[PDB]
């Protein structure tokens, strides 16, 4: 039913204009255009491995309305008598280039594969209404999945001065910055990413500064990848694990009104005071590792099973200890004694955190491999992640409905959210 091999979650965005692949409203279905970037569930993108593209909000796929040059919008995924190729797309040339954070990103044109038509921009600047259309080789008809680079650090943020929290008023992690006494909450959690971000764990927005010149008041606003809302923390302002967090855009100090680290917080000019310094407050839990569980085979048909999201460990997965595995998660995990890169890392951290307010079973049929050809035999396999909570030595074993369909009885060769580049699975490709 959903998608149980991605290969990729996030923003889809146009090359040309950078604006999200947004569809209408926040349901997950209705027309697909273009718009600012709003942190929304119908904004992430699922990239699955059967060749459909699906999203966090809806179990709907990216359909053209007709043949031709058609419009696109999220509709229901036809599942029945198989999904037909004009639900399926293909990646076609690439354009790889290096965004504003300074991450590498990688577009392509995206091909419907029952008519050959390129995903599409009306026009020519990488706004408006998306369909189909010839494919003409423009910049607005290269799409690319937005990463933030590697998660950096992550936690609460204690200011050396005070020992308070670097805290969002209220509890929904929106509005006005401010130091107060550390809780128990998830608006006081963050992840520093690679292009800049500090990125709030409770709405999933930005450490923000009021205007776009990086000088004044500081809270938390929709990410807008704007400079001001990029950070830089150079080891020349720490002392030890307490840093300093120097804007972007002003090279202005994040600071709490005078010297006590107790009041309101903004940027200002750097001081080398404590209450200019933070460090980040968080559970050590081991780099988790990836292997895959065979689920049931079947030498002369196809194989059909339940499969369900499952979690173990010692105590309740609350949300404290999913945050902290969801940021662990990102930071990095081995599959097959090597690390996995930054896109398979983001994608499991998020599938994770898709993954704790269920989740009912479903019945899966393993009707092709991995690497696309029918399946006439073979193995099911289910992932499973582990990883320890290091203070207590509590295992944490979760097995996600993410699962791949091989010829044979060997585990795949290939991580999760990536391909597998042949039937048996001994090597991959989309790494
Ligand atoms: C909150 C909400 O639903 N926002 C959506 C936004 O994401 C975008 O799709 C827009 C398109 O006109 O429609 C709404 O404003
Ligand atoms: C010495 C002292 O308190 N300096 C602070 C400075 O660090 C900054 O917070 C500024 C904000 O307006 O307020 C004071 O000048
Ligand atoms: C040169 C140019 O802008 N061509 C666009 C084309 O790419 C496509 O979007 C089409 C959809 O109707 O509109 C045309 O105006
Ligand atoms: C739709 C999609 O996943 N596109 C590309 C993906 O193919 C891969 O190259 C990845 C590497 O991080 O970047 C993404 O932008
Ligand atoms: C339960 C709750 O929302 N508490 C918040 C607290 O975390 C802090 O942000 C404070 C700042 O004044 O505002 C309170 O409303
Ligand atoms: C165009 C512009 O600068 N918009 C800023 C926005 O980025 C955000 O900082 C907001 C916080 O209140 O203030 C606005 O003035
Ligand atoms: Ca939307
Ligand atoms: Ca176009
Ligand atoms: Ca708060
Ligand atoms: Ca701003
Ligand atoms: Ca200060
Ligand atoms: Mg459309
Ligand atoms: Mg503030």
């Amino acid at each position: 039913v959903l998608c149980t091999n991605p290969l990729d979650i996030g923003e889809l965005r146009s090359f040309k204009s950078k604006q999200c692949v947004d569809i209408v409203g926040n349901q997950g279905s209705g027309n697909i255009a273009t718009y600012d970037c709003d942190g929304l569930s119908d904004q992430q993108i699922i990239i699955c491995g059967d060749g459909t593209i699906r999203n966090e909000a809806r179990n709907y796929c990216f359909t053209p309305d007709g043949s031709g040059n058609a419009n696109v919008m999220s509709s229901p995924c036809t599942l029945y008598p198989e999904i037909p190729s004009s639900q399926r797309w293909r990646q076609g040339r690439r354009k790889t280039f290096t965004d504003n954070g300074g991450i590498e990103q990688v577009a392509t044109e995206i091909i419907n594969l029952a008519s050959g038509k390129c995903l599409d921009i009306e026009g020519s600047d990488g706004t408006g209404d998306i369909g189909v259309y010839d494919c003409q080789n423009l910049d607005d008809q290269y799409f690319y999945v937005r990463s933030r680079g590697p998660e950096l650090f992550y936690g609460r943020l204690r200011n050396e001065k005070s020992d308070l929290c670097l805290d969002v008023e209220g509890s929904d992690g929106k509005g006005n910055v401010l130091m107060y006494s550390c809780e128990d909450n998830l608006d006081q959690w963050f992840r520093y990413y690679e292009n800049g971000e500090i990125v709030n764990a409770k709405s999933g927005m930005c450490l923000d500064v009021e205007g776009s010149d990086g000088s004044g008041n500081v809270g938390i606003y929709r990410c807008d990848d704007l400079r001001d809302q990029m950070w830089s923390r150079p080891n020349a302002y720490c002392n030890g694990d307490y840093c300093s967090f120097l804007n972007k855009e002003s090279n202005k100090c994040l600071d709490v009104s005078g010297d006590q680290g107790t009041g309101d917080v903004g940027t200002w000019q750097c001081d080398g005071l404590p209450d200019q310094r933070f460090k980040w407050v968080f559970d050590d839990w081991e780099v988790p590792t990836a292997t895959w569980n065979m689920v049931g085979c079947d030498q002369n048909g196809k194989v059909s099973q339940q499969i369900s999201n499952t979690i173990s460990f010692s105590s309740t997965v609350t949300a404290g200890v999913a945050v902290e595995v969801s940021s662990t998660i990102e930071k990095g995990v081995i599959f097959a004694k090597a690390t996995v890169s930054v896109k398979v890392t983001a994608s499991l951290s998020k599938a994770w955190t898709n993954s704790q307010s269920g989740t009912t079973a479903i019945t899966y049929t393993c009707d092709n491999y991995d690497s696309d050809e029918e399946f006439t035999r073979g193995c099911m396999w289910q992932l499973a992640i582990e990883t320890t909570e290091v203070k207590s030595g509590d295992l944490l074993v979760w097995n996600p409905q993410i699962v791949k369909c091989t010829r044979s009885n060997t585990a795949p060769g290939c991580a999760p959210f990536t391909k597998c580049a042949n039937e048996d699975c001994t090597f991959c490709t989309d790494i």
